[PDB]
């Protein structure tokens, strides 16, 4: 299609404490959101699997489609959002955020 | 679906000194090398809109698809990629790679 789609790319490294199975959870209870905020279209995610960084060892990919970065920014501050990111703030240690259309 | 796939995911901050028409130059040559390359089923590129990673400023994404890991060691080390970065290593300042299966 010729559609203008924006997509919210989180790149993330989780407290060394954090185990796999709270691990499997944040990740659960995140894609549920999408049962919450209209502004999320779709969720992948997935566990890096060539520990390639060294120090800055990111583990944890989500990719989420948008209408827009507006919409993006409706879903920042949608209180679902807020509140799963408040209590879950201290799961993780790195956190990068980009939102970007896609190219050739 | 019956296609498999792993995405490499590349992540990049330029030198600040790199001009807008070297990084045209990285990204062409890069996106070219799917016809030297055949294990390179796609390449999408983006840049960030929303510059909200204050710590360390990452810029650009880059994402293939391949068929397995094993086809992205292949790239990994074919001459060409090791030509690629002869070439433009110089161009970054900081680079993440991560490899991973998308899932819902
Ligand atoms: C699965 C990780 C969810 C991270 C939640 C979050 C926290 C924050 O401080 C800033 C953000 O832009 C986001 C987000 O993009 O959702
Ligand atoms: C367009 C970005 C160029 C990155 C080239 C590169 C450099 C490196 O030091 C390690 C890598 O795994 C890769 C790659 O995966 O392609």
């Amino acid at each position: 299609g010729p559609g203008m789609a924006v997509k919210h790319l989180i790149v993330l490294k989780f407290k060394d404490e954090i185990t796999e199975a709270q691990k499997e959870e944040f990740i659960k209870t995140y894609v549920n959101l999408v049962n919450i905020i209209p502004a999320m279209k779709d969720v992948y995610w997935g566990k890096d699997v060539t520990q390639k960084n060294k120090e800055e060892g990111y583990t944890h990919i989500v990719e989420v489609t948008f209408e827009s970065v507006e919409t993006i920014q409706d879903y920042i501050i949608h209180p679902a959002h807020v509140g799963f990111g408040d209590v879950y703030r201290s799961f993780w240690e790195k956190l990068l955020i980009f939102d970007y259309t896609p190219r050739k």
